[PDB]
């Protein structure tokens, strides 16, 4: 664990003490006779690092709704906002991801930061369903099911499998 | 920030969830819908490592006097305890340090694990007070003082300088 410098108050003698972890605070510099004295971070507040500071960093305000968690306000950490899971941050705020429509899916995945990005199903894939998380999906394979294509696929909609 | 596998209580589906920073606990495991919560270690207790475990580790029993904590229970830390300064560990606890009499001096800084190591003044230097943390002092240089040698110097006391 590293050390930082301190004048100490009563003699002016300046002492190499040891830093406090990550979470704490120096709550008693040390003396020429003593220790310094570590305090976990009081609620509200954080340090990420080791350190000799006499408070902890305040938290930021609360996240502004619909933002939510994804770090909490914790010794170590500042709280850290986020969209939740299906909006991303557009601007101001979070804007659910788009949804890709039958004979669509997704090319790439939705973030908290950016939208899904949709393509049409490409020639022998299908999407059934409006979806802003799965892909096209390929058609089921006539041949090594023993059977044939009884009625083509579309974009929308498998091959149907069969015989005669 | 790494991450871990839960198996979802309801639909019994493996998620991939984020795992919480040193310092706190996973208080709700993510879902298919919703991201991981964390929360801060309560009081007494700590986890050293980003993880994702749903209580964090009981700080080990208070120090046994005289021993001291050298690092507090904090969220990311066990106490730790240490023989306080001027003390030095042996076997049940906590001795102080050997004080090196006039005439010796330190040949080693003792710690809080060994007591100090005592050696008598070389020649040259003296040492004029008991100590657990003096070393022999060299004699004043008389030559360099432009002055001469009045009196002879001993382990104990430094050579007193001057004329005629």
């Amino acid at each position: 664990i590293g050390t930082y410098r301190h004048v100490d108050r009563a003699t002016g003698q300046v002492l190499t003490c040891d830093k406090c972890p990550a979470g704490t605070y120096v709550s008693e510099h040390c003396t020429n006779t003593s220790l310094r004295v570590c305090s976990s971070c009081p609620v509200g507040t954080f340090t990420r690092h080791e350190n000799g500071i006499e408070k902890c960093h305040d938290c930021s305000q609360p996240c502004p709704w619909p933002m939510i968690e994804k770090l909490p306000c914790a010794a170590l950490t500042d709280r850290e906002c986020t969209c939740p899971p299906g909006m991303f941050q557009s601007n101001a705020t979070c804007a659910p991801h788009t949804v890709c429509p039958v004979g669509w899916g997704v090319r790439k995945k939705g973030t908290e930061t950016e939208d899904v990005r949709c393509k049409q199903c490409a020639r022998g894939t299908f999407s059934d369903v409006p979806s802003s998380v799965m892909k096209c999906k390929a058609y089921t394979d006539c041949l090594s099911q023993n059977l044939v294509v009884i009625k083509p696929g579309t974009k929308e909609t498998d091959n149907v499998c069969g015989t005669l």
